[PDB]
């Protein structure tokens, strides 16, 4: 009983598996009486992201209503609050809705997401393994421009605009989690980059010549004569912007804050360089940008003795199935011929983005590794707030060659 009061943030946040294995061991899953559901296991959580008893339609569920009145706090600004009701373009949606934005903005994404661009994630890679050796924070110097230099490239945002953009992206970067502890002219500030954003989306797409890239590929993609209108190109523009921002940037300083305590899985990188695509696989399983999911129930449903109600809300804990995911699942090895992990969901909605945050991701720790014998991160880390992400707010790391 004292168990479920435990999620959340009393510094849980600073460590949450030991408790992410009492959950496991005593009580898989449970109604959080915050508000929603909470699953923990492995076997369930799959089942839970794959079901089409569950979905994402979030902005008409009562699961708002329900946390703001428990939190007894207004919403800050968030992603699938939608904009205006309409948290469909956001992918926060089902069949038959969610099928059709999904088929015309992947086809889009991998055209733009392919071979070759991948001299230009290089060298933003290198550039960002560069700069360690002489940043103070490594969040905010390392971690945090890599994806926004990366993202600017594959959408085609042209020169002029990349100090725009980049600042824009600073601000919506948060709107991908929940968080009420947010002053009121920073919802304000980060309203005002969800409608500039937009704004400026909407227009370089309906003006010809925006460069190759995504924004463009947005545009010309047509399913025999289904195609994406111009609100639903830039409100995709927007959620690649969030979506790819803070989980690249935490999975960044994670990994770093993992192999500062394995150094001998470091080496073993550094020596092995054909693990180099198993060691994200297991980096992003051991510790996951994302700790939860959401789902919300279409369907009086029944998952493992639990007895969940239509339009309940359901947490799916990614990161406590992941410690039971693979055999001693609480040992960070990167030699494990294996990695099965949650931490880009399962099914119809499994993160789009996830061959281009590998590909990030292993040129990052390939870049690191040929570079740096040893890298050390200060201890304590001081995480960043939110209901649903885990990464550091700041980071001082020591590297050497
Ligand atoms: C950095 C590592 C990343 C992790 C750990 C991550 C994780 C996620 C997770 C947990 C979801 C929810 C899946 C579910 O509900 O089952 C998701 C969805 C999504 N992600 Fe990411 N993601 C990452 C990087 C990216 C990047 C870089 C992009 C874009 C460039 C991206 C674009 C999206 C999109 C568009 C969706 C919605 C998919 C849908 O509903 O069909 N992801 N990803
Ligand atoms: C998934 C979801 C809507 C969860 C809850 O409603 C709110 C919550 C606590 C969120 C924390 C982080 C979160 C939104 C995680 C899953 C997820 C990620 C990581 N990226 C996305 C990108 C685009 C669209 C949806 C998601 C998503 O749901």
């Amino acid at each position: 009983l004292a168990l479920a009061v435990n999620p959340f943030d009393p510094t849980f946040k600073a460590d949450p598996y030991p408790v992410y294995a009492r959950l496991r061991t005593e009580l898989p899953i449970h109604r959080s009486a915050l508000g929603a559901w909470i699953v923990a296991d492995y076997t369930s959580c799959d089942k839970v992201l794959r079901s089409r008893l569950f979905g994402k339609d979030f902005a008409n569920s009562t699961f708002f209503d329900h946390l703001t009145s428990m939190m007894g706090e207004d919403m800050p600004p968030f992603l699938g609050l939608g904009i205006d009701g309409d948290a469909r373009p956001f992918m926060l949606t089902d069949p038959p809705e969610h099928t059709r934005l999904r088929g015309l903005v992947s086809d889009a994404f991998t055209r733009s997401t392919t071979t070759s661009m991948d001299d230009i994630v290089l060298s933003a890679a290198s550039s960002a393994v560069r700069h360690l050796e002489h940043c103070t924070d490594a969040v905010s110097e390392v971690a945090e421009p890599f994806p926004v230099e990366v993202l600017s490239s594959i959408l085609g945002i042209p020169d002029k605009d990349r100090g725009r953009f980049s600042e824009w992206s600073n601000l919506v970067a948060g709107v991908l989690d929940i968080n009420f502890a947010i002053p009121k002219e920073v919802a304000d500030r980060r309203s005002a980059a969800i409608e500039e954003s937009i704004d400026y989306f909407r227009t370089l797409a309906t003006s010809g010549n925006a460069p190759e890239g995504l924004v463009r590929r947005l545009s010309e993609v047509s399913h025999g004569g289904d195609q994406l209108s111009v609100d639903e190109i830039a409100a995709t523009c927007l959620l690649i912007t969030v979506a790819g921002q803070e989980t690249t940037s935490n999975t960044i300083g994670n990994m770093l804050i993992t192999f500062s305590r394995h150094a001998d899985q470091f080496e073993q990188v550094r020596a092995n360089p054909q693990f180099i695509e198993n060691a994200v696989a297991e980096v992003l399983r051991f510790e996951p940008p994302a700790h939860e999911a959401g789902r919300i129930a279409l369907e009086d449903c029944e998952v493992s003795g639990a007895n969940i109600t239509k339009g309940d809300a359901v947490m799916v804990l990614l990161a406590s199935g992941n410690r039971e995911a693979v055999e001693r699942g609480d040992t960070f090895s990167v030699t494990r011929p294996d990695v099965s992990s949650l931490s880009y969901g399962r099914g119809i909605h499994h993160c789009l983005g996830s061959a281009l945050a590998n590909s990030m991701l292993q040129h990052f720790l390939r870049e690191l590794s040929q570079r740096y014998r040893s890298i050390e991160v200060a201890e304590p880390i001081n995480y960043k707030p939110g209901m649903g992400l885990r990464g550091p707010e700041t980071l001082s790391v020591a590297v050497s060659r």
